[PDB]
DNA sequence: CGGCAGTACTG
DNA sequence: CAGTAC
DNA sequence: GCCG
């Protein structure tokens, strides 16, 4: 990106808007630093500025203070709150209301939060692993944590297919944390074994806290034997074999990826989500589902991409 | 003007 | 439900 | 914040 000075300035009001829950404006801000990022070359016009799609007059003046100045004058009258109300929803598990709850009681630091604050059973796991869940790690542990999975699963039925998903799968050299999808061409055999997989994890000691506990979803907490290891996040998702595809799609993201290309399937008249590909949705006016549709077939991610009328994008091309 | 993805847990 | 999350 |  040959944007740095302008984007950097941009990336923090945009979390400042974030933290301070203006989520759509924090929305815009994104777009418009995803699109900066892209563009081939340094933006140099006021003209150039609104030329780009997610730039509007109101960016692009940004941009142009920039450009001319080096500087954006808005940066310095952010909230004093904003670096606090960040590393409260640090925590996980702890959101945008909840940090600004914490902060109009007078909160300021963690020992605040630690000493003085209610916390859910979810912001507790969350606080106590702070750092840690602040950390990403190499890809190579994140696929010693899903052979973990994979080996614990495929102990109950051979025939589980366990694949990691999200960053893992785009490739990236890093990962947050691990996100774990499992089926079974059987589509039947899925059932069941979920429930006997996360016992057979806290079991052994891999599993050290839950998060969420559902039916086909789990996320929680996990630590891989032996010394020098930190505490991950895990994430993991059971699936009919029907849905496979619709859900690698999902689960392998990346999330504005995601977005968009369900916002594609709005357009036209379709609906993805990580069950399936749906057609001949029925909206009202509110953009809101008023009737179902039918299922469309999609055995492979590549189905779903030929049914919205786009190419097929390997997972490292899904950045954004 | 008004939507901005679609879904799932928690309490 | 609101809040938080993937 | 942007865009239809
Ligand atoms: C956070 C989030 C994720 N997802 C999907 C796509 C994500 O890839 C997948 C897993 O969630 P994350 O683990 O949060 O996604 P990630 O692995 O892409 O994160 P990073 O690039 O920083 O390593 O869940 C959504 O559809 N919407 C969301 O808001
Ligand atoms: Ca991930
Ligand atoms: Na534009
Ligand atoms: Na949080
Ligand atoms: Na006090
Ligand atoms: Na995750
Ligand atoms: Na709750």
């Amino acid at each position: 990106n040959h944007n740095l000075h302008i984007t950097e300035k941009l990336e923090v009001l945009a979390k400042a808007y974030s933290v301070q829950g203006d989520k759509w404006r924090a929305l815009g801000y994104a777009k418009a630093i995803n699109a900066l990022k892209s563009f081939h070359k340094p933006v140099t016009s006021y003209q150039e500025a609104c030329s780009i799609p997610g730039i509007g007059k109101r960016m692009a003046e940004k941009i142009i203070e920039i450009l001319e100045s080096g500087h954006l004058r808005k940066l310095d009258h952010i909230s004093e709150s904003v670096p606090v109300l960040e590393l409260f929803s640090n925590i996980w598990g702890a959101g945008t209301k909840t940090a600004q709850m914490w902060y109009q009681q007078g909160f300021r630091s963690l020992e605040d939060i630690r000493s003085q604050a209610s916390l859910t059973t979810q912001q507790a796991i969350g606080l106590k692993h702070y750092s840690d869940f602040l950390e990403r790690m190499p890809r190579e542990e994140a696929t010693e944590i899903e052979q973990t999975v994979q080996k614990a699963a495929q102990a109950f039925n051979s025939g589980l297919l366990c694949v990691a998903c999200g960053s893992y799968r785009r490739g990236k050299a890093t990962c947050g944390d691990v996100d774990v999808l499992i089926t079974h061409p059987d589509g039947r055999s899925h059932r069941g074994i979920f429930s006997r997989l996360l016992d057979s994890l806290r079991q052994e000691g891999f599993l050290t806290d839950d998060l969420v506990k559902g039916e086909t979803k789990y996320l929680g907490v996990c630590r891989l034997p032996g010394p020098g290891r930190r505490h991950r996040r895990l994430d993991i998702i059971v699936v009919p074999y029907s849905e496979f595809a619709c859900a690698l799609l999902y689960f392998t993201g990346s999330a504005h990826f995601n977005r968009s290309m369900r916002a594609l399937a709005k357009t036209k008249g379709m609906s993805l989500s990580e069950h399936a590909l749906s057609t001949a949705v029925v909206r009202n006016t509110h953009g809101c589902k008023v009737g179902p549709g039918r299922v469309l077939p999609t055995p492979t991610e590549k189905d779903v991409f030929r049914l919205l009328g786009l190419p097929y994008r390997e997972p490292a091309e899904r950045d954004w």
